[PDB]
Order: structure tokens, then sequence, then C-alpha cells
């Protein structure tokens, strides 16, 4: 045993939608636990010196922010900073806990005030985050009144991050993060929304991938897709001969307008292409009296609208759709 | 969904010995609700009718007794008796619930009395009771202080008449009864006790029922193994070319002193001989005005030392012995 | 049992590089024979009737076509001719049996011809065709001197028409036609030659698909990849919201400079772009020879809108030395 | 590759009722060509350097000889025997492979020549022989007119033996030994007679290794069982605490009449106790030639204090008509 996962086998068993993926679920887990450990047990004993017990104050509505009422010891203080900075990098965030700014490469917070107005309503819904990193997004869902968040990522440094931030929490139930990828889901139908954040450039199959996320909704559920973009029409589609901005296992880069179109074509409705910037617009940089050149390494020193390699320069698109048929329980 | 086995789930995935039967355990339930359902969904209408609820007194310890301070009216106690009534035959017992006496086909109380003397002691303990019937014998079990009791029986009936009884003991979650067969077990090592009841006589493979036996014990664990035997010594083995006492899918009736031998060969220790009587010494037998012959039917009328097919009568062996290895937490 | 694989079982079973094919084969050919038999059965019943026995001419360099010196008697020909009629439709051809030319819907043949000089020779290469139809290019590749010809397609009616073809050429065991998806053979890594033409459209994961023939290849062996292609650079590429030319099932739809660029990152090499024209072709009483998925307005267009339909030709290497 | 299949893949392909073997056997032998190999591969360097070709005479009728009208050279039949010496021990036998007497440690042919009245002529037979080590047993079947013997044996050594025979043999196709436990074969309800001899002992479940043998026969075919009893009635069945005879891995010695009660059981007919004898076996240093595993005060018994080996031979058929 790495982690226990007995609180989420004990969630899904209550569920009458998710207690099928018990059929499945145990024997990933169980093999997760012999795969390579990496660094996972060094972080599960820092992860265990994290002070338990309920915080006096959460603010997930506006921020993910976590505070007493009586602030801690300057010695309890230091040594919970020191904890979580041993976690680093922290991609999604920002994150306040205890009066510690945890200042992410990310910022997640901009990225959801601008997406939240073009979704449906989260309040009671059951929600899927694919590709949720740390799980920054799973707490503004809760925030916005969401009955349940399931995460799926297989990196072990975020799941210690996130059981981080859910221990400092108090042991909050209704978020959980899955060491998982989308592909070794069975075909569940449970959740009323699903988020997959930066994801599909990754996949060998872009469509298979479409379909993995139509497959985890209910009747009238709805997608949150964010993925890597380039400009153009239903056409213009770039598949890298190597590397992209310096990322291996790349594949497809679709305009959103193309993947509008790839959407329909495996049978989502009311596609609507919601945001689309360059990557930098969401990005933190570390800008001190130290730093040598201020533009990132993946982009062209010479030409910063294009990649190392002479591709434009990364493009974030969001799309929002539809399963087909009525949504049920409003 | 015919039977939700969420509580079990439940159990087994806040057990560390149990969580890894999550590996095997849900699939065979999911095939289990879509399998030939029978009379099980009338039944289950029965079961949802018989009251929720504490009862005020529950004997374990000298009987199975369940009742109220206050009694319950004329008219709860004939309908809770005529729902009791739909699910004969009720065959382990007997019970007495709200003053309704449950006169069982046997007298598992008798057989439960004169074993008990010869078995380590059950404070603490947790028991795997397979060939459970209707799970009398696992309130027995909580009564002398087992710490949880698992019943396996595919009988549809047995889970209903099990059910029936934990809801009139107000929903007791330290027992429980799986439809399945001990050969769908995976290796657990995670019982302290094993009570093998009724079951070597029905399988082709005795020595592999023994086995099956031993790999859910943990180190010094204890069986208490009972079956149908002959009179001989360790190489008197009755193999039926047909029939026994009138039972289809029959094989081995090992003596009681082949059995001891079969144990020592698969690994067990201590062995010892605890009990042997003819079956009747634990039967109740109809025994009214209008009874005809009064010998049970699988007996010879013209000889009852004899079976319907000229066999020895009937003979039931009790027999305890222990896994090797020191046995942990006392 | 509805068809006997025995021959192929017999075949790959004493070729050393083709035997682990044996692993997942017999499972699954087992697995057809049970599936919706439809026809089939009617089919093999005439396959059963057509003569057997070597005929004393054979012409698979130029044409296929299949003589003998004595020339069959008019009962027994009408006969043949009625048997071969019963698996209609006959798209890839043409074939020439004793006389009888057998009512082919495509020119094969032309198809062949405008392949043949951009490939490696195909003298002693085993070749596996993906998409192979009823087989038409497997007797051309075996006129060129390929050792063995194995032939991959699902439909009941494919398989009929080669075996009656193999049987009028008097059992020809160095081809052979197995009812089977491209997904469903392992990793052989078996065959010199791969062809795939007209399937890569039709797969939802099209780098899959190129990675699968990669894996069906020897170290250098060669992949010639036909497809449905649209105009432009490494970044054109044609997914329809639905049908594309009235066609189903149809995914991507590349530029053959983008393909170049997908069978590189799949880790191909010297990726040729060979040939790109857009295809043409009626009934007499129809008013025009436009297929009904072209717009009648601009016949550079499908009736959805997009671009008319273009087939490219590509041939690539697997990295390493070609052995004999 | 350690050993090639091929000729047993092609027999099987080419045969009606084991074609379905095809299913589960390749990938079976494939994983025991990656199992531990100990001396196989150098095993294999001798049996390939023993000389391939047809010998003149064959009798497989009166006992295994091979020999040449011409005789071998000093120098070649030094070789050869130096060769089939590499292969020690050989149990079964005895053989004669030209003027070589093969140095065999049981006398297979005075069991054969016991069995041999007993069962059904074996003219056009198919065969299953169930634990046949170096299969000896399976010449003298073909020796009888059996069309086909198949040896189910685990032993590496027993493979390399078998082979060396079959290629003094000059290949015979007719017999075929399997690396496999009787467990591992599907149902294949293909041949005419099943021989299992000293295997019953060795299961864990007896009456599941019965019914693995009912599996292999057609309608109306034959079991041969030879197994180690004790003398009684129908309930006279020893299982051992721990070793019987000194032997580990031992289960169910039930009486010959036990075991005639089994069989009808799990559903077999006409049932015959047809032999039955107290089994003898030495080092010329030894005092007496008892086993070790006798009680030298009483040799009735084993060292363990158990009754003495007895072998019964019992002859079953499996219900139905038998065809052909």
């Amino acid at each position: 045993m790495m982690f226990n996962f007995a609180n989420f086998y004990q969630l899904i068993a209550q569920d009458t939608r998710l207690q099928p993926w018990l059929n499945v679920l145990p024997q990933q887990l169980t093999d997760w636990q012999n795969a390579e450990h990496g660094d996972f047990p060094r972080w599960l004993k820092a992860l265990n010196k994290i002070p338990e017990g309920a915080p006096d104050q959460i603010d997930i509505k506006h921020s993910v922010t976590i505070s007493n009422d009586t602030p801690f010891h300057q010695g309890e203080l230091k040594k919970l900073e020191s904890l979580l900075r041993t976690f680093h990098p922290w991609r999604k965030g920002p994150y306040t806990v205890h009066g510690i700014h945890i200042d992410t490469e990310w910022r997640s917070d901009w990225k959801w005030d601008r997406v939240l107005p073009h979704i449906s309503p989260l309040k009671n819904r059951s929600v899927l985050d694919v590709g949720c990193g740390n799980g920054y997004h799973m707490w503004r869902m809760l925030g916005e009144g969401a009955r349940l968040c399931v995460g799926i990522d297989p990196s072990h440094l975020f799941l210690i991050q996130f059981e981080a931030i859910r221990k400092l929490m108090g042991g909050d139930q209704r978020a959980h993060l899955l060491p998982l990828g989308i592909e070794q889901l069975p075909k569940l139908e449970a959740f009323d929304t699903v988020f997959s954040m930066g994801v599909l450039y990754h996949r060998r199959s872009p469509l298979d991938h479409l379909i993995q996320l139509k497959d985890q909704l209910v009747s009238g559920g709805e997608l949150i897709l964010e993925t890597l973009v380039i400009e153009g029409d239903e056409t213009a589609v770039l598949v890298p001969k190597e590397r992209y901005a310096q990322m291996r296992n790349v594949y497809f880069f679709p305009s959103a307008r193309a993947l509008k179109v790839w959407l329909e074509l495996v049978g989502f409705e009311d596609v609507r292409i919601v945001d689309e910037n360059v990557t930098s617009v969401d990005e933190q940089r570390t800008t001190n009296w130290m730093t040598h050149n201020s533009l990132p390494d993946y982009l062209d020193q010479n030409d910063p609208s294009k990649t190392v390699e002479g591709y434009p320069a990364p493009r974030r698109a969001i799309l929002v759709a539809k399963k087909p048929g009525h949504h049920h329980h409003h």
C-alpha cells in the first residue's frame, strides 16, 4: 500500500450511477500501488506532517483561501510553508493557506472567471475533471455548489498536492483525485458536467478522446474542452513532425473551428467557442533581478510569435458542448 | 439492480485485509443481478414490508431472540408472521422474533452448544461462514464477541431470510451474506476462523475445497469443517454411483478419520474429530395427527439404518484444525 | 464451419515469421464462422459447383486471364458463367476465365499500371494487401514475382469471389484472403511490402492505422498508402461534421503534404508523394455522369460543400536495412 | 524458438475434429518455448546431429526396431550411440536402432502384451496417450494400425527422446509428443481411444481427471486407465497424510472396485477391471531388490505403513454409438 483509496471506494459504493465503476477501478489502483514509486513515498512523509483538522474559514467562491480566526504560531507556519514548498512545481492555482500565498505557474483563477459565465450552473451537478492537475478547479466547482467532483490525472505529484489542500480543508470528501487516464474509465454516463483540460493534444486518437468524454456524461450533460490550437478555419490542423514548444508525445492541434466540427462529428450538439488566447495570457513568469531572457524557453528568442521549432506560438481554446437528450433533475 | 451490496462494499473498502476482495467481487455481484431472478423479486417485496428500526432486546448469546419492551399490536404481529412465513423453508435456527417462534427444520442451536466448547474463543475474531444458509450461526458468533462475520451461500432464499433477520436486528452491519460459492473467492488469508457447513460432499474436488478454506485463513487461523461421513478407518470413503439420501450433485463421503488425513495432507495441523452423530440428532420432523410414515423420505422404510438407495444412513462429523503459523493479535 | 482455413493455417505454420499469428488468428476465424451468415452458405454451394483443376494457360502479368488450350463445351461455359454471375456485384477486375468476361465495375488494371513504376520490385517479396476487395491486385503482385500475398477484408462476398478465382487458377496457395479488419492483426513485422488502399479515411484513429501498417513490415520494408485527400500544405486536414461525399463512417482527409508529416511522426522514412488526381466516376438515363455526391452547380465541391474527392498515393520505408 | 511444432500445427489444421485445438494450443506452446530451458538447447544440438532419412526396415509390430539392409560403418554407429547416450535416462522401451540397443530402464513391451488383448482393435483409431513418457507405446499403437497417436507429457527429456526415435523412423508424422498437462487440453471429443497410465494418483481432483479423459473421446470411444490401487470393495480409498511409497504430490489410491464406481458416476459405461498385480521392481551391491519405499520387516507395507503398491487396469466406454 502506497496510498489507500478506501474513502473513494466508500463514496462510489453508496452512489448508484458510480457503483458500476467498482467492476474495473480497484484492480487499476492495486496495480498503481505496485508501479514505479518515484518520489511518492518521500512526498507522502511530508503530507503526513501537515496538520490535521478543520480550518475556521474557507473561501472557494472568489478564490481558494483557507484561514483560522486565531492565526498559527510562527514555528508551525514556517514548518507548513516548508512542507508545501517540497511539492514544487505548483502549476494550477493560486492558493492562500493560513497566510502562505502558493504563487502558481498558471493563473487558473483568471481562466475560471472568463469561462464561468458560459457554463451551465454547477449547483448540485456531479463533475468529472479530466487532466485536473493538483485539483484547483474542483474546489472552485464546489464553491459554485457542485455536489461531487472527481479528478483524474496520472501524476504522483498532483495527487500529493491535492491531498495536502484537501487535508488543510479538513478532509472534504466531495472532491477526489484518481491517478488514471480517461482511457481507463468504463462507459459510466454518470456526470452532469465533464471538463477536459489540456489533454486532447497528448492523445494519438483525438476523436477517441472526445467519445471517451461523451461516454462519462448523462443525457443532456455538458462538456468544457480546453486544448492547444492554431489559427484557421475548419480544415486547419497542425501535426508536428517532432516536438511542439519543446513537448514530446504531441499529436493534433486543430483550429478552434476545426475542433467544433470534430465535436459535432462524434455527436455533440450546441458547440460554442467561448475563449481563445495565447497561452501566456494565463501563465505567470519568474521575473526577478537574476532573470536573463524573459521569453519562455519554448518560444523563439528571435521571434516570440513562433515556437523554438518555428510553429505558431501556443494558443488555448475553450469549447462548450451538450450531449444529446433532455438533462434530468433540472 | 435486484439487491444493492453497497453496505458490504463500504465495509471491505475500510478493512485492509478484505480490500483486495474488491478486485473480483463487484463483477461477480453485477453478474448475479442479471442471472435468473426466480422468486427473489416477490420475496424482496415482502422483505420491504417488514418493519424497520432497532428492537429493545436482543439475545444472541443463549439463542437468537428479538423482543420489544412494549409488545407489537395484534395486527402488526399477524402481518410480520405472515411475511416471514412466505420465506419457507427456514432450515437453520430456531428463531424467536417479537414472540413468533420460527420452528426450523434443524436444531442449529443444539449443534452450536455441542461444538462451541471445542473452538478457539471468537472474541474479536473475523469469521467466514461457508454454506451459511440463512446465517443463524453468524448471530451466535457475534453473541460470542466476533468482530465481523461474512456468510457465503448462493441461495436467493437464504439471502432474503438473512436480510429479514438483519432488518429486525436494526440493520446490524457486523454480519453479511454474499451469494457466492467458496470457489469464487480469491486467496484473502484474512479470517481468524472459517466454518465450512455441509459443503464438502457437494464438491467434485474435496481437496480443492479444503485448500480454498486454508486460503481464507490468517497464519494460525482455525477451521471448523462439518460434512456427511460414513463409519470406518482412514481408508473408508463412499462415492455413490447415483444419488445419496435422494440428493444429486454428491461426491465424497469419507469417514471422519479419513477426512482427518485429508486435512493433514493439504497442510492443516492439530486436527481433531470433535462430534459425530446420525443427522437425525439435529433434524426436526413435522409429526402431527396427519403424519403417514414418520421416517424421513431419504431413509429406507424397511430398514432405517439405510438410505432408500441402500447406503448407510447419513452421519455428520465436525472437525477442528489449525493453519500453520503463530496466530497474531492473541 | 462455413469455410475451412486449414490451408492458411498450414501455410503460416510452415513460415517462421507468420507462425506467431497462430496465437490469435484461429479464435478470430472461429468467431467469424459463428457471426451473421447472410448469403455466405448459399454462395458457398455455387463455389462448390465451379469446376476444380489447373487451367492450361494463366496470364497474371498483363491482366488476370485463365484459359484452356482446348476450350470448354457451350454447356460447361453457360453453367460456369451462371455460377460466377450469382456473386454480383464484382467491383475489382477485370477477369477473363475460359472466355467468360467477368462483369467488373472498376478498372483495377489501370490503377495497377499507375502504381507499379513507384514501388520496390515485388520479386520474392511477401505482401499484405489491406482493403484488398476480391483480391484482384494480389494476382498482379504474384505476376510480378511476389512470393506470398495475404489480403485483409471483412466482406463475405470478397472472400467468395477470391476463392472462385483461386479455384479457376487450380488452387494457387501463394494468395489468401482473410475476412479480418487490420485492427485484429498482432504485430507480425513479417511483410516486405504493405498496401493500404482506400482504408485510412474510414479509420477513427488515422495515426493508429499508420502504426498498425508499420507493425506488419520487416526492417526496411515498404508501405504504399492510397487515400482520399484535399489540396493544401502540411496543416490542411478536412474532417466532415457528418458525411463527406455522402459517405458515413469517414473521419480524416488530410492533404498529401499533411499525410507525409503524419507518416514521418509515426517513424516512417523516405516518404514520397507519388501521384495525386481529382476523381471522375453512369446509367445512360442520367442527365450527366457527375456522381450524386457532387454539387451540380459546382463539381469542384461535394453536395455538403467540401472539396470534391482527390486520391493521393504515398510510398514510405520502415527504418532499418532490408534483408534478402 | 527452442523447438518448432509447425508439423503438428499442419496436421491438426488438416483434421476436422482437431482443428478447434488451434484456438488454445499455439499460445501454450509459445509460453513453453519461453519457460525454464534447462538442458533442452544442448540436447537439441545432439538431436540435430542424429542422421536424417528413412531406414530400410521398421518393426513396430513385435518390438521397436529400426535397421538398414546395408549396416552403418563402425564410425557412424559409435557417433550415433554417443548422441543417444546424451539423453539418459531412457525409461520406456526397449529400442534397437541400427544395431544399437538403447539403455531403457523399463520393459514397456511386457506391459504392452498384457494390455493389448483387453482393448478394442486399434486399426484406423486416433489415440491420445496421457503420461506417454518418451512415447514407446505410440509406436506399438501404430504397429497395430492406429491412424494417429498424440502423446501428452510435460518433460523436456521425453520430447527429445521421442523426436530422436521419430527422426530414426524417417520423420513418421503419425505420432507426436506435446509437452502439456492433460488440464491444458480443451474439450476435443476427437479420439477413438485414450490411455491414462500412471497419472490419476498425481491429480488432486481424480474425478476432474476422469472427466478430462471422457472429454477427449468421440461417442462410443474407449478409455484404458491404469493407476496405483489398494485391495478392497467400493468404499476402500487410501489418501496418505504426506508421502505414499516415498512419492510427494500424490492424492487418491482407490481400490479397483472403487475406481469402477468413480468412472460410472462421471458417466462411463461397460466398466471392466481387466488386470491387478502387486508391483516388484537393483544395484548388485544392494542386500536385496526390495525398493527403499517397502518396509524391510514386512514388504506387504510401505515404509510409511500403508499397503504396498498394486497396479490395476480398467477399460470403459463413453456412451453413444462408435462411428467408422
